[PDB]
């Protein structure tokens, strides 16, 4: 389930703006911590009085010498500056001057807003002429536990009502639904704007207008014959329907929900089918059943009566139609017509989703077989030899098994720049945090680099760069051990936290290489471009003659 | 249903061009309102006579001194200029000169076209040697009302015809279809070119060649035995089939249309099934039914006879096959074969669309579950920690709940530039209309900006820009209240109609920032680029040294 | 099945680094073959002692004069250089100097690692104060052979168990599964990291923790009545389930696997259905069958008893429901309910995949009909005449029949640059290898060109370039014979290994042509751009004044 997170630390001032916005009592705000009380906020009512707009008045000291003039006193104006130091409510009899220079009647009111800690934070200067959380590991497994005993009520109450006319087992489940109402008050909820709402003096009104009327009638045991009024227990299904987004998170669990209801749909219809046999007695199906199983009228057994009924209604809605039991009278046919119509809707709709959910559960093997055919079609098209073939086969089977066919780059760019930067910062933390050049660097830079970086994985035996190739990139080894050869002669091996390529400075163009550079293990690494890195250090002259000095590339190449 | 909108105000002259185009009587046109009667239009017949092409003759005064020469008189030429002032038909005996300079026989005819108001508008100078609307709130709900009583005719007329051989209820529905024909004449229609056609002296011929012959025979009550000729009532189904595009607008209503016809398909076949029992009497199913329900031959009941028949034909076409009732004779089997064949087509086709329509109705929950799996797969791939995790989860669940998974930018660029500009002008009306710089601006500019603007939504607690980041953009706050911090020190809060960034002028490159800039409420806002805004003010030198003077950015940054 | 390929030739040193990394006994490595023993690898433990980082120490001779100073002897230091020549273990009592210049206690240990051949390769200098392959043509067809006799066990063991209470045929299949366990030890397997593992002293532990416990119990014949314990033979199905990725490669073979199991699902249920008739005897279906086939109780035949049972369970799970045989007692209905529920899941799930597999098998004709409609819709839209029509029809039907609707370029760019270059090098081998200019060229260039090349196929009668067109490209003829005309005058015909266009040098801009250039046969060829080729020769000044001299274009154009 989605969460509202939090209302930020300075939302208290946002609500104070709304009460004086409605009141229209002109005011301004200034923070105590920031040196000399800068003008952090001001409404349009104050700006119109003096004449100076927000562009001029914002980031001005709380003294405001622009407001003062010759008519204002030295003794009276000093009491404003000392009021904000001492923290106390003062009514200040003083005049002020506008932009043009006209004196007017005014009266200031300083009101310190003391926070939960103790110390004074803001200065609003007016002028006038037990609890529980809903995404908790207790509540998490509890919402499945309620669902398991909602299935009890839907299945055991029709069997009890229709057929009879487990002593201790009933009341333990019945009392549980009375406890549920108390739980919903104490547990939290998230409105779209209201990002969580603690303290029980708020949620009460949401539960009434939300779902009390329905869920309250569900949980009423009343013992005043005529016990058919226990059909109010079926309403408890509404506790699952409102919380439908909770259970769908587990995709494989939807098969259980769809297939169990398929039994209940048959179950109710089984119970109804039997009730039709009883309420009209003159020849139909029930007397006809007494000849099949040798028990005419005494009479046949109740457990047989339920089975045959559920057996019928399954045969009808599954669209098989056995005919060991089948309708005869007009009321029996009307039922069979109703079950055929709802069954034709059900059998198409409910197993149509099952066909999608089987593909959704095993979506890996779905697209993998289609993608595999494209490689084999590509091989048959161009006629690829076995040495080259196995590199295409291995890379595809590696890359798909690495990522599970997920578009890492495509899904990333759905999000905005700041969150994109945070994702790449999380991915490239191994390099950016644990290196001598990258530690000594500003936080604005590290985000900008992270965008331009590339997490390029390299499996065993690959060839990243070859002899006489133009080094457009610069690499950083996070995992494994990478060799460097030059005609079957091992030059050097480079483990973790290593660098290779050339310093983008020496001669200002992409220089050629010595030879190959292959991986031993799953030598997973990162990669940038010289075109990318140039655009960073231009935007940051401070972090540049510092980068190259501290950074030492462990392999120069020629 | 689609609409033709209107024929524009000056379409009267377009039709006048066609009559003289066919006649080939050379002519020109000039407007009275535009100062001195400029040449607004001219055919090729006039241009060939004089020699001067449209390039030269267009936007020339009505006097036309280029046409005149020495042979033309001062008294005669003056009567042309005074004719267009006075508004009256004059036959002007005068000569004219060509491009080369040769005199010829000519004769001018001025004909003022007086509009519906009164005053003269155009001058065509010839030379020679109760109603109703079909997208109205009355007609809207009425086309559903007709559909409800078309269902009556399809269902009650086979029951009346087949079985019998509600007095007041019949004739009230029968007379309604006679009224429908009168309604179709008075109500409007839209041809592809003919954008609506009012006044009843036009639609009459469309209704005859369209659908009168079919719908006229439908509405004939004739009382001359042999009342089987009331099967003409079934034609009234054609009133729904022609208007099929009307009902599909409501997607959830298609389920009702598909599932109700499924009953009617069974209904007709039920009525036909019974008719087969009657018209051949020697042993079949009808005598066989008299043993099941204890009424052999007296005879069984008519309401039982209908039920069992509808019960059979449902069992056959649903593909269940009960066999409490089943064919025996050759004619009964031929029916069962026909129902199995149409039923196998129906059960696949009609519920195949239902499977698509269930996905189309709940298409939100369809793609949401697939998109949600991509985020969880992305989290499992890179192994994202809970603090960063919840920002990806919240943003995805916010952004999807905001737009309902709609591609706002992709769908916009399907339309052309002028309509794209009109969409963005509608979206950004809050800023463009209600700001001191943007009010004082030409209308051509406001469209060009609107394209380059971006509606970037910002939920609570996000970080749009960070400390030491290059300010490529410039922002405008439409909703909410946005803070600015610099190391947990609140600098200022900015409400609606505010601006921040830097003035693209000071030092001609992207400057760095003070610190963070976070949202409190759903602080929805707009955004452009400095790269974008440069290209506007280059194309508009007038609106530039005016923009920067009047506009004052409420936060400069360093 | 996927393969691990190989562990590269110098993976022996990677494992030696791990043992001393855990031990933390500081060391360095140097190769014998590379001239004067360059420092190929060194851990951080050695670099911290001296002070010099990897950036400085890498590619330094094994002598290391930077380590030496005044305190070190001439006689002792000489024994280090002669030790690596002679190849023998020596404990060297010597001092060394750091970066700053401080003497300390040290002791060197040279250990030559002699490879499988004989000669010395590496020098690690420590300091201190019968088999079988699993992708073989034998094992390939063998894994289908095992699958064919796993079907025997699933089908013949229930018939033997349920009904009876082929002598030589049983034990030949039974003994085979004992041989399978010995095969799995000798045959190879690939772990994700462990790219194949030969020699039987490793796989043994994988087979135990993998699947011995399940497959061992399967292959136990034990003869101690009560022969129902042969149901352990059904476990042999696990040999197919673990190897499921093997059989799916053949897409058309999945139809056999899905449809054969459909028979087995019915088969088991047929055998179970009969067992229900026997184990409760007091009236049910079995006595009821004795009246249909005239054999009451003697009794009816066993082969009839199996058929009728399989006939029933097919009718139930296929969702037909015949009712020549049908349930009566409570236990029989419980079975029928179970078969209806699993059958409703099966009939939707198993034939849902069949619907996809029919489309997957004939996916060519699927997208071909959709793509064909787009061309006909495009022709109906713009109204294309027959001469132009047939060129669109022929090209589409040619191009689709050439590639089978495969995105050659889109699938290629899923792979990285080095493997992309290898694909294009394989495609363009006909030109790059068999030409006088391209033979005399470096291997780094040939990869860079291959990316920029384009395999543009040209069928009979096409027109590649026309008169007065700007020659942006340069062509190379691999197949067929290409004419050049200029107003129905045959200028020249060019066969294989020919060139035409102009030399990118003469006047530094795209020059115009003489006339047409058409194909006779399927004259398949390659193509580049002048924009592309300029960027190559700039990056390679060596291979440029060499390209143009040796290369002679067989047709200049003007």
């Amino acid at each position: 389930v989605r969460r509202g997170h939090v209302a930020p630390q300075n939302t208290f001032l946002d609500t104070i703006i709304r009460k004086f916005e409605g009141q229209s009592r002109k005011f301004i705000i200034a923070n105590a911590r920031v040196e000399n009380c800068a003008v952090i906020y001001c409404n349009d009512g104050f700006c119109e009085l003096c004449g100076y707009s927000r562009a001029e008045v914002m980031q001005r000291p709380c003294t405001c010498d622009f407001l003062h003039g010759p008519r204002t006193q030295r003794r009276a104006a000093a009491q404003i500056a000392q009021a904000l130091l001492g923290a106390e409510e003062r009514k200040v009899e003083i005049a002020f001057y506008r932009k043009d220079g006209s004196c007017f009647l005014c009266l200031v009111d300083v009101v310190p807003v003391k926070n939960e800690d103790g110390a004074v934070i803001m200065f609003i200067l007016n002028f006038e002429v037990w609890t529980i959380l809903h995404y908790s590991p207790f509540k998490a497994v509890w919402d499945w536990l309620i669902l398991l005993l909602v299935i009890y009520t839907a299945v055991f109450t029709p069997y009890s009502a229709a057929f009879l006319l487990l002593a201790v087992v009933d009341l333990i489940v019945d009392i549980m639904f009375i406890v549920d109402i108390l739980i919903n008050f104490r547990t939290t909820y998230v409105n779209a704007n209201e990002e969580v709402v603690s303290h029980p003096g708020r949620i009460a009104v949401h539960y009434f207008k939300g779902w009390f009327l329905i869920d309250m009638v569900a949980a009423i045991p009343f013992d005043l014959l005529i016990g058919l009024l226990k059909t109010a227990r079926l309403l408890r299904l509404v506790r699952v329907a409102r919380k439908l987004d909770r259970y769908s998170e587990y995709g494989a669990a939807v098969l259980f929900l769809l297939m169990c209801t398929f039994a209940l749909i048959a179950h109710w219809l089984a119970c109804i089918w039997y009730a039709i046999g009883n309420m009209e007695q003159p020849i139909g199906w029930l007397h006809n059943l007494g000849d099949q199983i040798g028990k005419p009228y005494g009479g046949p057994s109740i457990k047989d009566k339920y089975v045959t009924a559920l057996y019928f209604t399954f045969s009808s809605l599954t669209s098989v139609g056995f005919g060991n039991v089948s309708p005869n009278t007009n009321s029996e046919k009307i039922f069979s017509i109703c079950v055929m119509l709802i069954g034709s809707l059900m059998y198409a709709s409910i197993f149509g989703n099952v066909s999608a959910i089987i593909q959704r559960l095993y979506s890996g093997t779905a697209r993998y077989h289609t993608q595999m055919l494209r490689v084999r079609e590509f091989i048959r098209f161009h006629q690829i030899p076995n040495p080259l073939r196995q590199r295409l086969e291995e890379y595809f089977q590696h890359a798909w098994s690495y990522t599970n066919g997920i578009d890492m780059n495509a899904v990333l760019k759905g999000f905005p720049e700041c969150l994109q930067a945070d994702i790449c910062l999380h991915l490239n933390r191994s390099l950016l945090q644990h290196c001598k050049p990258f530690r000594g660097a500003t936080k604005g830079c590290l985000r900008a680099l992270a965008m331009k970086f590339k997490t390029t994985h390299a499996p065993p035996g690959d060839t990243l760069v070859h002899a006489g190739d133009l080094l457009t990139a610069l690499y950083f080894i996070s995992r494994g051990s990478i060799e460097i050869l030059r005609g079957d002669v091992v030059v050097a091996i480079l483990g973790k936290n290593d660098i290779f390529g050339e310093p983008l400075n020496l001669y200002a163009r992409p220089g050629k290489s010595n030879g190959d550079v292959r991986a031993l293990t799953y030598c997973d690494l990162h990669k940038i471009h010289r075109d990318d890195l140039l655009e960073v250090l231009d935007m940051y002259p401070e972090f540049s003659d510092h980068f190259w000095s501290s950074l030492e590339i462990t392999f120069n190449l020629r």
